[PDB]
């Protein structure tokens, strides 16, 4: 036996806080989470504990150690198929990734409706509160490859694949409300123009090059989405706490025939946050996997990802009330005009077993409707329709993706179609073909009906030419970014600035930037100036006179569309670091602790090395990581406690952590003599906003920092934060 | 017309420094780069200007901008072949990475011999030294995917495609002269364990987890390559200042038949250089590229990437004259013992065209051998032979994966392997078989002869019973990780030292950390003790008293394994952040600029925002890049001129812009009131070694400045950094 006498080498099976224990496959981990779909994949599961060591004809292995060989110091023969069968399989582990979203973290889990849709959609999902649909999330990037960073500026995917009774819905989202191009035939175009240029392969997982900018400046139709992705928007602090949305407008139609129309919204009920860039870019190197480790250690804590399923619904005989088309990807529909009606909830309660099996092969497209929903004439839902049944053909070997074990209905499905690349199912149909009468024609067709019945198209008028044209009332570009600009606070103004003016400077064609400037020009003039500015370029005469673009029907701003004007703040599944010194006060820290618990805030106990620390009272103190090896990027707030403040006082890696936490808004708290670590972030000896201190850590010292925290960052520190060399 | 009318679009054709013009592709970069391969690949370079937009069908395509719709606002047609034939291909981009190695960076070269080697080789491009043979060199990582960070831990794969005369031949080797694992059939094994775990897929492009460690406490033969990883030999400057070995002993076989045993080496002539860990994990969030970047930019500058071929040869006679077997993987012939002799040079002289044609479809695989060669029977090696060949069906499609351009052999290849995918020859002959009369016999069977003769293998003897068993001579483990730890610098040591406790800090089960820091005991207990003190652990009684492993042959140290012991610094190439101010003395700059020039080291301009600024002579000194846009870990040395150094005094950035590089140990020269700066960085006002300083920027300041650049970081400045928060 190799495994510790002690059994430490396996992982508690019950919720465990990050860190505190390895983490593990989901039904290991979590064996008592069930839904309907984890335990229809219970044929394919597959164990290993007392079992024999085999080929995979069945065939026990002796020596797994060696190759056969003439004479222990031999060729090896060719005779030897234990070596060639484990070699090959090997050899050829790897499928070809996504071409967008390549970079992407999955779980399990379930949604319920609040209420019965029935009125307004015959989808079964939807028709009882009681019914409850088992679900498989991917979060994602969209640039990078399956081996880039998680913390990089991009928009981000929310796919959920919903396995009804009626079929499977594929809900294919992104987490701004609009897209950068208005038709799919552009897809390859801009994809091509955000990714890596085609003679170096360079950059991974960034916008900042020229191909991207060129497109964007000769593109206006891409500005809107621009302005989301040079937002906050563009690095969230978890998938936890970003929005999603179906961008398109789809159709709900209850069981009379009614459309509506409807665009998706998914909320996050841990709230809206987002890191700041430096902290982002610095992060894909400390951390590349830091969304995916995040989401994984949510669930195993119990701290599951909830989402509420909403939707902004327009009937039919409004579909021209607004300034914009409501077909057009580019144009979000304000939360002010329409609000969002709130549907269900979603919760992520399950890890993976194997991220490869379920994960990288789960196949979701949006074409993957169930009766009581439909599509629109969206000229970039329409060409998506196309290409996610396409794209499945070589990613997933073949047309029988769907009968690998994620992607596989839990409702019946049955029908003539045959064959193909690792066929599994053998059907033992007489016909494979209707109509038929050797099998009396089944499985039959069904008439569309309120429930259970055939998908029917709904009647839409079509009327026009064959015409490869955009519609004139899409070829408005400006207005939109306007609204989502005036809609942002100030400090996050200034963070969409530093986003195009960071970006901008990496663009080698400086007439690239200018180009840009421009097209900022059209949209905001102080927004261009600022731009402007951090580039060098002065705006012309011409430009300072650009009158500024229509607001959205009479609306001069829509809050809903910042992440920070209304505070929806949850600290519940944050996590804090707790510099440790060599003689901690067990008083300021047992205090720390019980307030964190309270809140279900999480902590980490650093120092600068490995192993235990005893507190002044003779309580060993168990450290989680080094300064260096969990850097303040991680948390979201730092506490230092009372002790020999003398053992880290002038360790530079300590120093250091509270300089880059002070520097990226994250609330800090120090205790006693931890408040000698002032003078190293300058604070002055009065104080301020979002440093929280006292004599020791409690009456209120928890409360203050605790609040600081549901307030996510200091944002009335950002003129402060410049001076500071970090 | 979109272009500039400057043309400013478009980078000069002709070497140009790295920042100077946009990047291009390499045949539009450097037009007169030939050889006989770039030449041969004419036939299937596309060009762009002038030509039509068309279909793949070479149909002309009026709007490329638009599906074919019904109505402008209407549904998508599926009789659009111009939008599907463009999604499709879309759809299909990607291909299967690389099991391993799927992070690698690619360019054009070629290799001469210096003199002829036929005394002990028949191989055709190593008869005389004026046959120039075409090369295709891929470096890479190990672990990571296509999309990992460059800069990470790992070691590099340094891959050459020889196009010779009488076949390719592809030397496949690493920057470490050993490999982990000494039987192919543990590969799987060994590269499951270092790879993302299986459950969530993480950590990307780290050894630094549970699973790794889990296989090297349990398999000690893979302590020596863990050594060279662990020390800074993981993480070069660049693929340009790294050793490469081809770590088998193969053999060469001269027209006479008599085999030498050889073991491959590439020197570097642009020396060893390494990061340090702090400066090269920041380095993967700040330019994922790096190493991409560097090497593309090096091309483009003319500072080409040259190599030493190196042979160490052993006669056969000489086989078991060793205390270690020749044939295992996981020991190296050290330099003292059997020198390397200095056989060629390769330049690699033009960047690709198309990374994905060019680099990503590239099939490198050691059994492509060519007569004048031949194996040994290394168990790793020969298990090799299997999986370079059958890895390609998945990976390139098929069989005929040598019709891939890049692949193709410059020399005659005739035979009668006929079909398979993709298949492009059009085989004329009458005949697919022989021996035929239809053709008589043609392409016929060659003998082997001195040369242009048909490949026979060396007909060495054979005998022992067929086993799956370990040689007893490879059964030793710890000798050759002693003799790499004794042959380092102090300070290599300490970074090795610092590396295992990095990386075990980050292994969740402790007993893992225990077990390791235990084969470490029997390593060198100072490195043991150093490596335990870190993680918290105290060496036992025992521990302390394991004998050391004997030397090598009577060997205590070997300075060739050291990367800095033998000073070998070549500044050509290297890059010098110079901070500017709106002011800068013109005098300063006019002399660093001619100074760097001279020894072919670049600069780049830096300063708090793009666009230029003004000296005060009234010269415009244009800005590459901002302080945070390109941070001190992408630059050699930094160097600050006098001017208005009121003007970047208080800026944080610009502060921790010295900061940085001063904790990575980079020289640092300035001017002048530049001196203010030495207060950021606590430097006495009589200097220290590694800052240079003086009233302006004279003729000794640069030299002294160029001196330290040649000793690649300043060593003696490690203890003062662990003061500094940075
Ligand atoms: C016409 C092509 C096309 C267009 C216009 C779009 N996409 Fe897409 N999308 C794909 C073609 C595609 C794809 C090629 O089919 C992918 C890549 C691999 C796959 O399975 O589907 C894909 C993957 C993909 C994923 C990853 C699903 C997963 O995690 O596996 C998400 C979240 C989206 N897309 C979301 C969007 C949104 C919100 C869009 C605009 C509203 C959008 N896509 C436009
Ligand atoms: C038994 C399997 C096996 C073993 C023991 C090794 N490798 Fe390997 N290697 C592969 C199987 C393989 C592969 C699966 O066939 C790869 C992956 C993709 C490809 O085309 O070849 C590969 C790729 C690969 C590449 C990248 C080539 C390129 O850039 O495309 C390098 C540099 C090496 N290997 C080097 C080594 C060295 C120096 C080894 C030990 C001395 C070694 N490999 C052991």
């Amino acid at each position: 036996s190799l495994a510790p006498e002690d059994g430490s080498h396996r992982p508690a099976a019950e919720p465990t806080p990050p860190g505190a224990q390895p983490t593990a496959p989901g039904s290991l981990k979590a064996p008592d989470t069930r839904n309907e779909k984890l335990n229809s994949l219970e044929d394919v599961r597959k164990g290993s504990e007392n079992y024999a060591l085999t080929t995979n004809q069945g065939v026990r292995i002796a020596d797994d150690q060696n190759s056969l060989r003439a004479g222990s110091r031999g060729p090896t023969l060719l005779e030897d198929f234990i070596l060639r069968e484990k070699i090959t399989h090997f050899d050829h582990e790897r499928i070809p990734e996504r071409i967008v979203h390549a970079r992407g973290s999955a779980a399990h889990g379930y949604f319920q409706p609040y209420k019965s849709l029935s009125d307004i959609t015959k989808a079964d999902f939807l028709s009882d509160p009681n019914k409850i649909t088992p679900v498989f999330v991917r979060f994602s990037t969209v640039q990078g490859g399956a081996g880039s960073a998680d913390t990089v500026r991009d928009i981000r995917g929310f796919a959920t694949k919903f396995y009804t009774e009626e079929g499977i819905f594929d809900l294919v989202g992104n987490n701004t409300p609009i897209f950068f191009i208005q038709d799919a035939h552009k897809f390859p175009d801009f994809v091509h123009a955000v990714k890596p240029e085609p003679h170096w392969a360079i950059p991974q997982g960034q916008n900042a090059h020229d191909t991207f900018w060129d497109y964007v400046s000769l593109q206006p139709e891409t500005l809107h989405n621009v302005m989301w992705a040079m937002s906050d928007r563009g690095i969230p602090r978890s998938y936890r706490t970003m929005e999603g949305f179906g961008i398109h407008t789809f159709r709900l139609i209850n069981a009379e025939g009614k459309a509506t129309f409807v665009r998706f919204h998914w909320k996050p009920l841990a709230g809206k946050a987002s890191l700041v860039w430096d902290e982002a870019q610095k992060l894909t190197g400390r951390d590349p996997d830091f969304h995916r480790r995040e989401l994984w250690e949510a669930i195993e804590a119990g701290d599951f990802p909830e989402y509420e399923l909403g939707f902004q619904l327009i009937p039919e005989e409004d579909e021209f009330k607004f300034d914009f088309d409501l077909l057009d990807p580019t144009k979000l529909i304000p939360e002010e005009l329409v609000p969002v009606q709130r549907v269900g909830k979603m919760v992520l309660n399950r890890n993976p077993d194997n991220f490869f099996a379920e994960n990288e092969q789960a196949a979701f497209h949006p074409g993957h409707i169930v009766p009581g929903l439909d599509f629109t004439n969206d000229p970039l839902l329409q060409g998506r329709l196309f290409s996610y049944t396409d794209t499945q053909i070589s990613r997933l070997g073949g047309p029988n993706f769907h009968e690998i074990p994620i992607n596989r209905p839990t409702c019946p499905y049955h029908n003539f179609q045959r064959d193909g690349m690792h066929r599994m199912g053998i059907d033992t149909n007489p016909a494979n073909y209707e109509p038929n009468s050797i099998n009396d024609n089944w499985p039959r067709e069904t008439p569309p009906g309120p429930k259970r019945g055939g998908f029917e198209s709904y009647q839409e008028r079509v009327e026009g030419n064959k015409v490869r044209e955009r519609s004139p009332s899409f070829g408005e570009y400006y207005s939109h970014p306007r609204l989502f600009w005036l809609s942002q606070t100030p400090f996050e103004q200034r963070h969409i600035v530093d986003g195009f003016s960071f970006e901008l400077s990496k663009v080698v064609r400086p007439y690239i930037r200018e180009r840009v400037v421009d097209q900022l020009a059209h949209i905001d003039l102080t927004l261009a100036q600022a731009v402007a500015k951090n580039l060098g370029i002065e705006l012309t005469d011409d430009q300072l006179n650009i009158t500024p673009p229509p607001d959205v029907n009479g609306l001069k701003k829509d809050p809903s569309l910042s992440l920070y004007a209304i505070p929806d703040g949850d600290v519940k599944g944050r996590v804090v670091a707790i510099l440790l010194n060599d003689e901690v006060r067990s008083a300021d820290l047992l205090a720390i602790l019980k307030a964190l618990k309270a809140k279900g805030v999480h902590a980490k106990l650093l120092y600068s090395r490995m192993g235990e620390v005893t507190a002044d009272d003779g309580t060993v103190l168990p450290i989680a990581a080094t300064f260096a090896g969990a850097p303040s990027l991680t948390v979201d707030a730092v506490i230092v406690p009372c002790g020999n403040i003398a053992d880290i006082a002038d360790n530079g890696d300590a120093n250091y952590y509270l300089m880059e936490a002070y520097k990226h808004l994250k609330p800090i708290a120090l205790a006693g003599d931890a408040r000698k670590f002032k003078a190293t972030i300058k604070i002055a000896d009065q104080g301020e906003e979002g440093i929280v201190e006292a004599d020791s850590a409690d009456g209120s010292f928890m409360d203050e920092l605790l609040t600081l925290m549901a307030a996510h960052r200091v944002w009335s520190r950002i003129p402060k934060i410049d001076k500071i060399p970090a």
